[PDB]
Protein backbone atom coordinates (compact mmCIF):
# COMPACT_ATOMS: atom_id res chain seq x y z
CA UNK A 1 0.00 0.00 0.00
CA UNK A 2 0.94 3.72 -0.39
CA UNK A 3 3.09 5.02 2.51
CA UNK A 4 4.22 8.42 3.84
CA UNK A 5 7.91 9.12 3.02
CA UNK A 6 8.20 11.38 6.14
CA UNK A 7 10.80 9.99 8.66
CA UNK A 8 11.87 7.06 6.40
CA UNK A 9 15.42 6.13 5.33
CA UNK A 10 14.20 6.64 1.71
CA UNK A 11 13.42 10.33 2.53
CA UNK A 12 16.99 10.76 3.81
CA UNK A 13 18.38 8.93 0.70
CA UNK A 14 16.42 11.28 -1.64
CA UNK A 15 17.97 14.24 0.26
CA UNK A 16 21.50 12.81 0.05
CA UNK A 17 20.97 11.90 -3.65
CA UNK A 18 19.94 15.49 -4.29
CA UNK A 19 23.10 16.84 -2.57
CA UNK A 20 25.42 14.54 -4.55
CA UNK A 21 23.70 15.18 -7.88
CA UNK A 22 23.86 18.96 -7.26
CA UNK A 23 27.59 18.73 -6.62
CA UNK A 24 28.17 16.45 -9.66
CA UNK A 25 26.65 18.98 -12.10
CA UNK A 26 28.74 21.86 -10.64
CA UNK A 27 31.92 19.74 -10.61
CA UNK A 28 31.52 18.55 -14.21
CA UNK A 29 30.84 22.07 -15.57
CA UNK A 30 33.93 23.35 -13.67
CA UNK A 31 36.05 20.48 -15.12
CA UNK A 32 34.68 21.28 -18.62
CA UNK A 33 36.29 24.75 -18.40
CA UNK A 34 39.72 23.15 -17.96
CA UNK A 35 39.05 20.85 -20.96
CA UNK A 36 37.96 23.99 -22.90
CA UNK A 37 41.22 25.87 -22.07
CA UNK A 38 43.43 22.86 -22.94
CA UNK A 39 41.76 22.07 -26.30
CA UNK A 40 39.78 18.89 -25.47
CA UNK A 41 36.36 19.71 -26.99
CA UNK A 42 35.19 16.05 -26.99
CA UNK A 43 36.00 15.80 -23.24
CA UNK A 44 34.33 19.18 -22.53
CA UNK A 45 31.27 18.07 -24.54
CA UNK A 46 31.01 14.76 -22.63
CA UNK A 47 31.31 16.56 -19.28
CA UNK A 48 28.54 18.97 -20.33
CA UNK A 49 26.24 16.17 -21.61
CA UNK A 50 26.79 14.05 -18.46
CA UNK A 51 26.14 17.23 -16.41
CA UNK A 52 22.66 17.44 -18.06
CA UNK A 53 22.16 13.85 -16.85
CA UNK A 54 22.94 14.95 -13.30
CA UNK A 55 20.44 17.86 -13.65
CA UNK A 56 17.77 15.30 -14.61
CA UNK A 57 18.75 13.13 -11.61
CA UNK A 58 18.62 16.07 -9.18
CA UNK A 59 15.23 17.27 -10.52
CA UNK A 60 13.78 13.74 -10.30
CA UNK A 61 14.89 13.52 -6.66
CA UNK A 62 13.12 16.88 -6.03
CA UNK A 63 10.00 15.52 -7.84
CA UNK A 64 9.77 12.58 -5.41
CA UNK A 65 10.53 14.93 -2.43
CA UNK A 66 7.82 17.48 -3.43
CA UNK A 67 5.23 14.83 -4.45
CA UNK A 68 5.93 13.03 -1.13
CA UNK A 69 5.42 16.22 0.95
CA UNK A 70 9.09 16.22 2.06
CA UNK A 71 10.95 19.55 2.60
CA UNK A 72 13.68 21.28 0.62
CA UNK A 73 17.04 19.53 1.23
CA UNK A 74 18.77 22.91 1.72
CA UNK A 75 16.31 24.71 4.05
CA UNK A 76 13.85 22.12 5.56
CA UNK A 77 11.00 24.34 4.19
CA UNK A 78 8.07 23.01 2.08
CA UNK A 79 8.35 23.46 -1.69
CA UNK A 80 4.87 22.42 -2.91
CA UNK A 81 3.68 25.79 -4.31
CA UNK A 82 5.58 28.59 -6.07
CA UNK A 83 5.04 30.84 -3.01
CA UNK A 84 6.57 28.10 -0.78
CA UNK A 85 9.47 27.79 -3.23
CA UNK A 86 10.17 31.55 -2.97
CA UNK A 87 9.85 31.32 0.85
CA UNK A 88 12.48 28.49 0.79
CA UNK A 89 14.74 30.70 -1.34
CA UNK A 90 14.33 33.60 1.11
CA UNK A 91 15.03 31.38 4.17
CA UNK A 92 18.31 30.02 2.73
CA UNK A 93 19.54 33.42 1.50
CA UNK A 94 18.71 34.98 4.92
CA UNK A 95 20.68 32.24 6.75
CA UNK A 96 23.63 32.74 4.41
CA UNK A 97 23.90 36.54 4.70
CA UNK A 98 23.01 36.90 8.38
CA UNK A 99 24.89 33.86 9.78
CA UNK A 100 26.74 31.47 7.49
CA UNK A 101 28.99 33.64 5.30
CA UNK A 102 29.78 36.24 8.02
CA UNK A 103 30.78 33.33 10.28
CA UNK A 104 32.94 31.77 7.57
CA UNK A 105 34.58 35.19 6.96
CA UNK A 106 35.37 35.64 10.69
CA UNK A 107 36.95 32.15 10.87
CA UNK A 108 38.99 32.79 7.68
CA UNK A 109 40.31 36.13 9.07
CA UNK A 110 41.12 34.49 12.46
CA UNK A 111 42.99 31.61 10.71
CA UNK A 112 45.11 34.03 8.61
CA UNK A 113 43.34 33.73 5.21
CA UNK A 114 42.34 37.32 4.36
CA UNK A 115 41.72 36.65 0.64
CA UNK A 116 39.29 33.84 1.51
CA UNK A 117 37.64 36.09 4.13
CA UNK A 118 37.14 38.85 1.53
CA UNK A 119 35.47 36.29 -0.77
CA UNK A 120 33.10 35.15 1.99
CA UNK A 121 32.25 38.84 2.75
CA UNK A 122 31.54 39.44 -0.99
CA UNK A 123 29.22 36.42 -0.92
CA UNK A 124 27.43 37.61 2.24
CA UNK A 125 26.61 40.91 0.53
CA UNK A 126 25.52 38.98 -2.62
CA UNK A 127 23.12 36.70 -0.70
CA UNK A 128 21.62 39.76 1.04
CA UNK A 129 20.86 41.24 -2.41
CA UNK A 130 19.36 37.89 -3.49
CA UNK A 131 17.18 37.80 -0.34
CA UNK A 132 15.89 41.34 -1.11
CA UNK A 133 15.02 40.46 -4.73
CA UNK A 134 13.15 37.30 -3.60
CA UNK A 135 11.35 39.28 -0.86
CA UNK A 136 10.05 41.62 -3.60
CA UNK A 137 8.76 38.58 -5.57
CA UNK A 138 7.00 37.22 -2.49
CA UNK A 139 5.26 40.61 -2.01
CA UNK A 140 4.06 40.46 -5.62
CA UNK A 141 2.75 36.80 -5.25
CA UNK A 142 1.22 37.14 -1.71
CA UNK A 143 -0.47 40.46 -2.61
CA UNK A 144 -1.90 38.87 -5.80
CA UNK A 145 -0.69 41.63 -8.20
CA UNK B 1 48.19 29.71 -2.81
CA UNK B 2 48.38 29.48 1.10
CA UNK B 3 47.97 25.78 2.24
CA UNK B 4 44.47 25.33 3.81
CA UNK B 5 44.93 21.71 5.02
CA UNK B 6 43.69 21.07 8.63
CA UNK B 7 41.82 24.40 8.97
CA UNK B 8 38.18 25.18 9.73
CA UNK B 9 38.27 27.36 6.59
CA UNK B 10 38.90 24.19 4.51
CA UNK B 11 35.69 22.69 5.97
CA UNK B 12 33.79 25.96 5.38
CA UNK B 13 34.81 26.06 1.69
CA UNK B 14 33.50 22.50 1.32
CA UNK B 15 30.17 23.31 3.03
CA UNK B 16 29.88 26.53 0.98
CA UNK B 17 30.38 24.50 -2.20
CA UNK B 18 27.61 22.05 -1.20
CA UNK B 19 25.18 24.87 -0.40
CA UNK B 20 25.92 26.79 -3.61
CA UNK B 21 25.56 23.60 -5.69
CA UNK B 22 22.10 22.96 -4.18
CA UNK B 23 21.04 26.62 -4.60
CA UNK B 24 21.63 26.55 -8.35
CA UNK B 25 19.69 23.27 -8.75
CA UNK B 26 16.84 24.50 -6.49
CA UNK B 27 16.43 27.83 -8.30
CA UNK B 28 16.40 26.22 -11.78
CA UNK B 29 13.79 23.71 -10.51
CA UNK B 30 11.66 26.54 -9.05
CA UNK B 31 11.96 28.42 -12.35
CA UNK B 32 10.10 25.58 -14.09
CA UNK B 33 7.10 26.09 -11.78
CA UNK B 34 7.17 29.85 -12.52
CA UNK B 35 7.38 28.92 -16.25
CA UNK B 36 4.30 26.67 -16.11
CA UNK B 37 2.23 29.21 -14.15
CA UNK B 38 3.07 32.21 -16.37
CA UNK B 39 5.53 34.21 -14.22
CA UNK B 40 8.34 34.94 -16.72
CA UNK B 41 9.82 37.77 -14.59
CA UNK B 42 10.08 35.46 -11.56
CA UNK B 43 11.53 32.64 -13.74
CA UNK B 44 14.07 35.04 -15.21
CA UNK B 45 15.12 36.27 -11.76
CA UNK B 46 15.53 32.68 -10.53
CA UNK B 47 17.67 31.85 -13.57
CA UNK B 48 19.84 34.98 -13.17
CA UNK B 49 20.34 34.40 -9.42
CA UNK B 50 21.20 30.77 -10.29
CA UNK B 51 24.10 32.10 -12.42
CA UNK B 52 25.25 33.94 -9.29
CA UNK B 53 25.29 30.67 -7.39
CA UNK B 54 27.34 29.05 -10.22
CA UNK B 55 29.93 31.82 -9.83
CA UNK B 56 29.97 31.27 -6.03
CA UNK B 57 30.38 27.48 -6.35
CA UNK B 58 33.20 27.84 -8.90
CA UNK B 59 35.00 30.41 -6.74
CA UNK B 60 34.84 27.99 -3.77
CA UNK B 61 36.41 25.30 -6.03
CA UNK B 62 39.15 27.78 -7.08
CA UNK B 63 40.12 28.36 -3.42
CA UNK B 64 39.91 24.60 -2.72
CA UNK B 65 42.23 23.74 -5.63
CA UNK B 66 44.64 26.65 -5.04
CA UNK B 67 44.78 25.86 -1.25
CA UNK B 68 45.79 22.20 -1.72
CA UNK B 69 42.40 20.73 -0.81
CA UNK B 70 40.50 17.86 -2.41
CA UNK B 71 37.19 17.62 -4.32
CA UNK B 72 34.27 18.03 -1.85
CA UNK B 73 32.41 15.08 -3.40
CA UNK B 74 35.22 12.47 -3.63
CA UNK B 75 38.18 13.59 -1.42
CA UNK B 76 40.39 13.22 -4.57
CA UNK B 77 42.76 15.93 -5.87
CA UNK B 78 41.42 18.06 -8.77
CA UNK B 79 44.52 20.07 -9.79
CA UNK B 80 44.93 18.68 -13.35
CA UNK B 81 42.40 17.65 -16.01
CA UNK B 82 43.50 14.00 -15.56
CA UNK B 83 42.89 14.31 -11.79
CA UNK B 84 39.46 15.91 -12.49
CA UNK B 85 38.45 12.95 -14.71
CA UNK B 86 39.78 10.51 -12.04
CA UNK B 87 37.58 12.35 -9.46
CA UNK B 88 34.56 11.98 -11.78
CA UNK B 89 35.31 8.22 -12.18
CA UNK B 90 35.66 7.72 -8.39
CA UNK B 91 32.33 9.38 -7.58
CA UNK B 92 30.44 7.61 -10.46
CA UNK B 93 31.97 4.28 -9.29
CA UNK B 94 30.79 4.81 -5.68
CA UNK B 95 27.29 5.69 -6.92
CA UNK B 96 26.81 2.64 -9.29
CA UNK B 97 28.61 0.01 -7.17
CA UNK B 98 27.26 1.08 -3.75
CA UNK B 99 25.14 4.19 -3.27
CA UNK B 100 22.19 3.88 -5.68
CA UNK B 101 21.91 0.02 -5.45
CA UNK B 102 21.78 0.46 -1.64
CA UNK B 103 19.15 3.21 -1.91
CA UNK B 104 17.05 0.99 -4.24
CA UNK B 105 17.20 -2.00 -1.82
CA UNK B 106 16.15 0.23 1.14
CA UNK B 107 13.32 1.80 -0.95
CA UNK B 108 11.94 -1.68 -1.82
CA UNK B 109 12.30 -2.78 1.93
CA UNK B 110 10.39 0.38 3.09
CA UNK B 111 7.60 -0.10 0.47
CA UNK B 112 8.52 2.60 -2.12
CA UNK B 113 8.82 0.56 -5.34
CA UNK B 114 8.52 3.59 -7.70
CA UNK B 115 11.38 5.34 -5.89
CA UNK B 116 13.37 2.05 -5.98
CA UNK B 117 12.91 1.78 -9.81
CA UNK B 118 14.22 5.38 -10.09
CA UNK B 119 17.30 4.56 -7.98
CA UNK B 120 17.91 1.41 -10.14
CA UNK B 121 17.72 3.56 -13.31
CA UNK B 122 20.23 5.96 -11.76
CA UNK B 123 22.64 3.15 -10.75
CA UNK B 124 22.72 1.97 -14.42
CA UNK B 125 23.15 5.62 -15.55
CA UNK B 126 26.15 6.29 -13.26
CA UNK B 127 27.79 3.02 -14.49
CA UNK B 128 27.48 4.31 -18.08
CA UNK B 129 28.94 7.66 -16.97
CA UNK B 130 31.88 5.87 -15.26
CA UNK B 131 32.59 3.90 -18.49
CA UNK B 132 32.48 7.00 -20.70
CA UNK B 133 34.90 8.85 -18.34
CA UNK B 134 37.19 5.77 -18.23
CA UNK B 135 37.38 5.87 -22.08
CA UNK B 136 38.41 9.58 -21.80
CA UNK B 137 41.08 8.95 -19.16
CA UNK B 138 42.65 6.20 -21.35
CA UNK B 139 42.77 8.73 -24.29
CA UNK B 140 44.42 11.44 -22.01
CA UNK B 141 47.11 9.07 -20.58
CA UNK B 142 47.71 7.71 -24.14
CL1 LIG C 1 38.90 16.15 -26.72
CL1 LIG D 1 6.26 37.34 -13.87
MN1 LIG E 1 23.64 11.31 -11.34
MN1 LIG F 1 22.02 33.44 -3.17
MN1 LIG G 1 25.50 31.95 -3.39
MN1 LIG H 1 26.88 10.42 -13.09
Amino acid sequence: HMKDLKGTKTAENLKQGFIGESMANRRYLYFAKRADEEGYPEIAGLLRSIAEGETAHAFGHLDFIRQGGLTDPATDKPIGTLEQMIESAIAGETYEWTQMYPGFAKVAREEGFPEVAEWFETLARAEKSHAEKFQNVLKQLKGGT
